[PDB]
């Protein structure tokens, strides 16, 4: 009791074919091919299929690159272009589908007028017959769609025995030699001179136009992807959908293709349909072919006002056959089938649509009702906007809106295969070779000038509300990852680009500030993030470091996880920084795999910003010796680094995001800059570049020094001075508060031999010695003194930023230059930074 | 000096006047009024100014949001929607102000000559006259404007001084009671019956539609923008142009409502123009409103043939003022501001697009003189291009192509606005009261239906020019991160899967055959990194280092390899592998394969070299990597102009590609060769599969793998099946592998764990004898796979084998590098050893 | 489990037999 699956021919190929069959057959070519003559009739056919041709090569590409399931078209190229362009355009399928069900039954409930009115009486007035009519025939057409999947088959191979029948009729009717009613209205049997004739155009009418008739023929050339559309009931579908479709193009054109080259042999242009129009002898001369097969049409084509013939009479087919009615069940075979797949395809894709949440409220359409599944209520709503376009029934003016739905479509099914194709990520790995990338371009490209050439107001409709629900769904984000092309050009596209850096040498005229920021997790302190994140973005590279302290270095999948969760945290803020995450058994350790390894190529970091021990008092002393071994190997790598202290510290972890104060405008306050070394420009870059930004370009920032020096760069700064006396002694409060804090890192030895010193140094390296203390004195007074300066011209700045100080190594310990780093920043409303460049040209241009 | 700026009222409010005022004030609205009534005319009007004043609060919230130069108007297109789109449409907008100062002097010149040709004759041609003045006024006007921006703002001062006398005129002429000429003419005084008269519409002629009429208007509202295309010579610019921008709106359209509907209390719709219409009581009856004031017009209201009154005479301003000059005073005025203001703002324009750095299209036009700042060769463009269109003097055919031109405009700058505000842009946050982005997304769209409801074929070629420009331009270090940091939004799926690769090769020009081999496959498709680690205790950065780096880069780009170089210091080999593994990489694109040579000479090197060989090995496994080992018979290193060829720079032919598939490893052995074999070199090579199975079941094993790689869409052409495969080896081979085994075999008797532990502390790698027994048949297993590999691959291109792993501390690692160098040898094609991290790389689906 | 697997179908469908972890194939036990 597993439900009904479908082979090729009765799933994909009959239904094709029925689909592309309709009336232009029966009561359009025979006039297309009188106008415009064999020849170009056989052009304009040609012409058309080609481009069906081409979109039924790239949907046969598409639907063999995995598994395809229960969706139809939609589903295709949603999972082969995204949730944006698909879900833009899976939408206006199904409601396309949803109205040619109407403009099918329409056609139908007019056959059928027709023939009531010609007969006995009808019902109503000839407008509300088609009313009538259309709405009960549409009716019958929902019963079948609802009463199983297994009837639909039987109905469309009854449509389809039919239309065989049909074409059978017509075919030996051509070839009974002719009655004296056939004679009259044209019908000759074939003949060398009517066809010889008959191969020139001869255009007459309004409509008589090249671009007339191609307007004509070519949207009853398409819907080929009714098969395609039924994905969940194939076998196969990845062997099914490429033979199936391809094999009704070309059968269904060989038929075109022969009714008119068959039509035009037989049928004279002109006739008057008049049984005493027959030849008199001695009747001067006449005018004519068909003076030779003994008719005499002299006055009709003359007075031009004749009303049977090819190009006059609209049922030329149904009196060269045998027997007439059979004609007519072929033309009602033709409209029935195509209404029935177009409602079988729309509820199934609208299914598909709605499963996949990406539009609001339409939710309750999706559910699958018993074994198989099948969307009950979205048969009912295809069903209401049927009978809603029914009930109009003057569609001569809707059709090009609807014909150019379809067309929009056909212009994306060519899309996904060329941009799946020039993509090529390793995984599109296609069973069907036989296509090509440039093809399927061309014809996204013509299905949009046939769009703008067949109407202009109607083009310009689909693609308004192609937009707006493409973005809709860009400014909605509905979190469905399928893989997507468009997923895999990022990466191509990225690449492309990283690896061109390589052919450009390393210069002086492009420096950039690149920075390694130590972060740890980014939301333990954001102040950092933020202060980075400002003056670096849209200019050069950020790496948010982090170090996994422990024994254990084995990257099991969870770490990814956790990973994946800091990046967001980072988009989310519209912070543009990568985040590196490392393995170390001490964070010094990490830190210097970092600053070795991490970068591509030419885009690697130069500055490493860190923030401030803030707990160095109370932390065990054996963590103030890694944390200044930190900085010296900054130093060692040709780094540049940067200290940032605040009052409060920058941890904050001792949901929604935390909000700093770098998010803020800052007003008209001022940056105040210590110049006290010429390290190379670092130190003025940084708050050049911050206060080019809009929430710092209100501030003026006055540089200080220990004229023409800071004209030549061009920076634009305000204010210059000198400070008054770095190098006297300060209040002896400030000395002591200096003296003891330093206290509790001292060796207390007197004075005795720097060996001697160092045999008890060895397990403490962070212990001073006292002569160390006595030839390190005015160095540590300038620091001690330089901090009242700064409280005394930045109290109530936005920003300070000071020289950074080096300890001469081995001959400064850890202690007393973290005592300076602590001794020139105490007791500061702003934030502080110590710059340091590493002596290199920065200022060499202006950034 | 003292760079000059302008208020809000002389800077902001008399340009916005002045660019509004045009001749259709004093021409086209008693004709409109009469032609439409009062009423209507009233609506027309409102109807116009709401999109103009929509598009001013989008455009009077753009200024209150940061600073911009002048011509800015487009910065915020090319911020929100990328600098192609911005530049373009800032181009375009150029553009059509340097056509418009052409317009309004060719309106200017007609007049001129028009009343030339009255007082005295004209001396040439009248098309000539007017190829004459328009040249001569257009020369001065840029004299004028190119001497400072002082003397314009003082003739455009002037120019309202002579508006506003003609206002004046009017208004006091409507006052005065008519003389006889004048009530021959149709002027009565303000009185009722004819306001009550001609307050609904009156339609005559082939241009009497409501339509007819807002076409003619509506393009006489715009023109808001003079005053934000200076915004950089503004004292204040975020409090002076909204202010203004927004007054000059509302008080023209004061007047233009006062205008109408003052005039159509004044005048009567037709009138005959002669003297000698006396009324005298007798000859029947007086049939129209005129009679009851003295004056018969009958001979015109039946006969519709007068030529005075105020649907018929353009100018009757000039005949109900109370003096004619002033008018013609007025619209000298009132065309002459408008060219200037055209003027002036294409010049912005065009030295801000002249100088701007992401758009350089046209960045080459000249060299401009800033010593007095003015835009001079922003000028001689803009003069250049209104001579043109002068000497051209086709306007009417020309004039909608640039109406729609500023129509464009106005829909991407609303649109641009809203754009930006619903997508949470980091840097759109205006301070503007009146700001809604639902009134600017209106303001968008109605923009862009008035383009296609003024003139439909000129809004398809305004659209078709902006896309000729826009793909025209888009067909190293900011694009390299910003499509870097584009990579950190998208997710990862299983079918967008990239071997990326971390090669491990020393010199690069040591051993090009690995570099050779891995730039095969991954070119264009991934990522490759040459790793490089050198050997030494801590060492400095150097400017050496740098250079050696940059020589290597320099023979990699040579050789036309794409990939990256690094290299870390350590203290031996492994230690900086671990660097490389955990740091390497940006982002998303970092490493995951891991590709090493063959250790040739572990048979007679020191013992404690294969043990870090396989450490390497067992930590690339501890980080989630895939291993790769390559092997050849002369071995990799070369070390032992024209740089060195190897066999993987040449065709291979027609030979095999065989896959000994012996263990699940989640497919990367299987995509190595796929992606190898995508390329040229490599794409007539005949791929065989080699698995495993029972002997039984030789067919029921082999339908299923043929099953299973018909599913990934691979490719591969046979499938063979090896039942022999747990058999003994010959004694021969054995002993071969057991006398290589030796000198690393322990010789322990048989003891606990902790004695084997005893002697192995201080050499880890020697072989227990209990590991030797329960290693027998796993090792047999080799030593008789190679025999079945050197059995069938004989000749090939290729041979990949699965990789063994060895359980962490279950296997010493001599006994792990026997079985490789036991797998491998005694064969001449390059053997690969691949093993993927138990992943799935290959997938069924496309969902 | 603890020993390798030989190639499946199992392994890559989407519905019992999971291939080990490389996590089970090497770390001491
Ligand atoms: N696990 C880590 N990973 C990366 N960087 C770190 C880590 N721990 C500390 N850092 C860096 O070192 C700086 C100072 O070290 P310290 O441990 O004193 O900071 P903290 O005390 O954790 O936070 P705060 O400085 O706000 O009190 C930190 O601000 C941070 O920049
Ligand atoms: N300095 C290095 N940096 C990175 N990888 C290396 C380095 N030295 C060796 N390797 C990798 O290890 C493999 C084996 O190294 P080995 O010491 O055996 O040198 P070899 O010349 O390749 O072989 P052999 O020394 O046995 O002739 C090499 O092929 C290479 O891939
Ligand atoms: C005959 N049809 C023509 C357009 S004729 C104009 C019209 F009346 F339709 F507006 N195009 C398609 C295309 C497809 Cl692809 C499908 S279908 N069911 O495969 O998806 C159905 C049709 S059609 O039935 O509408
Ligand atoms: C009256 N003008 C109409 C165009 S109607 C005449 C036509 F061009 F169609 F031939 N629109 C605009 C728009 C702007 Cl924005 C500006 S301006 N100086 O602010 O940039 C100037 C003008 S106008 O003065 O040319
Ligand atoms: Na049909
Ligand atoms: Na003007």
């Amino acid at each position: 009791k597993e439900p009904v699956r479908f082979g090729w021919v009765k799933g994909v190929m009959i239904r094709c074919m029925l689909n592309i069959w309709g009336v232009i057959l029966y009561l359009r070519l025979p006039w297309i091919t009188a106008q415009a003559g064999i020849v170009l009739t056989w052009i304009i056919i040609l012409l058309s299929v080609t481009v069906t041709s081409i979109t039924g090569l790239s949907i046969s590409a598409i639907s063999t690159n995995g598994k395809v399931k229960s969706g139809g078209t939609y589903f295709l190229i949603s999972r082969s272009l995204g949730p944006e362009l698909g879900g833009s355009i899976g939408l206006i399928f199904a409601f396309a589908n949803a109205v040619g069900v109407a403009m099918h039954t329409v056609g139908f409930a007019a056959t059928v007028r027709d023939l009531l009115q010609e007969y006995g009486a009808p019902i109503v007035d000839p407008i509300n017959d088609i009313r009538i009519i259309g709405v009960v025939s549409v009716t019958v057409l929902l019963a079948i769609s609802l009463a199983g999947m297994e009837w639909e088959s039987k109905a469309q191979v009854l449509f389809f025995l039919v239309i065989m029948v049909s074409f059978a009729n017509y075919l030996v009717g051509t070839l009974i030699p002719p009655s004296e009613d056939k004679a009259s209205k044209g019908f000759f049997s074939y003949r060398a001179d009517i066809f010889v004739q008959n191969l020139v155009p001869d255009w007459r009418g309004p409509d008589g136009t090249f671009f007339g008739m191609f307007s004509i023929f070519f949207p009853s050339a398409t819907g080929i992807l009714a098969g395609a559309n039924i994905s969940g009931d194939l076998k196969d579908p990845a062997i099914a959908i490429p033979k199936g479709t391809l094999m009704a193009i070309f059968w269904t054109t060989i038929s075109y293709l022969a009714i008119s080259a068959t039509i035009g042999s037989c049928v004279v242009r002109d006739a008057s349909g008049v049984l005493n129009d027959t030849v008199t002898p001695g009747w001067g001369a006449c005018e004519g072919l068909a003076c030779s097969y003994g008719w005499n049409f002299t006055e009709c084509t003359q007075q031009h006002s004749c009303h049977y013939g090819l190009i006059n009479y609209y049922q030329t087919m149904s009196m060269v056959s045998g027997f007439a009615p059979l004609i007519t069940a072929g033309i009602f075979g033709a409209t029935l089938s195509s209404a029935l797949a177009c409602l079988v395809s729309a509820a199934k894709v609208f299914q598909c649509l709605c499963e996949d949440q990406l539009y609001p409220l339409i939710g309750f359409f999706g559910k699958g009702y018993g074994k198989n599944k099948e969307p009950v209520r979205g048969y009912l709503l295809a069903y209401a906007i049927a009978v809603a376009f029914i009930i109009i029934a003057e569609l001569n003016t809707i059709a090009p809106i609807i014909s150019n739905f379809f067309l929009c479509s056909y212009a994306l099914i060519n899309f996904s295969c060329f941009h799946a194709s020039i993509t090529n990520s390793p995984g599109w790995r296609p069973s069907f070779q036989y296509y090509n990338k440039w093809a399927a371009l061309f014809g996204a490209i013509i299905s949009v000038v046939i769009m703008f050439l067949l109407t202009w107001w109607a083009a310009l409709i689909a693609i308004g509300v192609v937009l707006f629900l493409l973005l809709y769904v860009i400014y909605k984000k509905p979190e469905v990852n399928w893989g997507s092309s468009v997923q895999a050009g990022s990466y191509n596209l990225a690449l492309s680009y990283s690896v061109g850096l390589n052919e450009v040498e390393d210069h002086i005229k492009n420096y950039r500030p690149q920075c390694l920021v130590l972060t740890g997790p980014p939301n333990f302190r954001p102040a950092l993030v933020d202060f980075v994140g400002t003056f670096t973005r849209n200019l050069s590279l950020m790496i948010c470091g982090h170090v996994l302290i422990g024994p254990h270095k084995q990257r099991m999948p969870e770490l990814q996880l956790i990973a994946n969760g800091h990046t967001k945290w980072l988009n989310k803020r519209k912070i543009k920084a990568f985040y590196s995450d490392v393995i170390a058994e001490d964070l010094r350790r990490g830190v210097q795999i970092l600053m070795q390894a991490a970068g591509l190529g030419r885009m690697k970091p130069n500055i490493l910003v860190v923030g401030f021990k803030k707990n160095w008092q109370s932390a065990h002393p054996a963590t103030v010796e890694d944390y200044i071994g930190i900085l010296h190997d900054a130093f060692d790598f040709n780094y540049g680094v940067c200290v940032m202290r605040m009052r409060e510290g920058l941890n904050v972890s001792k949901e929604e995001q935390a909000t700093t104060i770098f998010q803020s405008e800052q007003g008209k306050k001022t940056i105040d800059i210590y110049w006290l070394f010429d390290d190379g420009g670092l130190t003025l870059l940084i708050p050049y570049l911050l206060g080019r930004k809009r929430r710092w370009s209100k501030c003026k920032i006055r540089v200080f020094v220990g004229i023409s020096l800071l004209s030549k760069f061009r920076l634009g700064f305000h204010e210059v001075h000198i400070l008054p006396d770095i190098n006297q002694n300060p209040r002896a409060e400030h000395t002591k508060r200096f003296e003891d804090m330093i206290a509790p890192f001292r060796l207390n030895d007197g004075f005795k031999d720097e060996a001697t010193v160092n045999e008890m140094r060895r397990d403490c390296p962070w212990k001073i010695s006292d002569e160390e203390i006595t030839k390190n004195r005015v160095k540590s007074l300038r620091q001690v003194r330089l901090n009242e300066i700064v409280l005394d011209y930045s109290r109530d700045a936005a920003l300070i930023v000071i020289t950074l100080p080096i300890g001469r190594k081995g001959k400064c310990p850890s202690s007393l230059y973290m005592a300076w780093l602590e001794t020139l920043s105490q007791d500061l409303r702003p934030p502080v930074i110590l710059i340091r460049g590493n002596q290199e040209n920065v200022l060499t241009f202006y950034c």
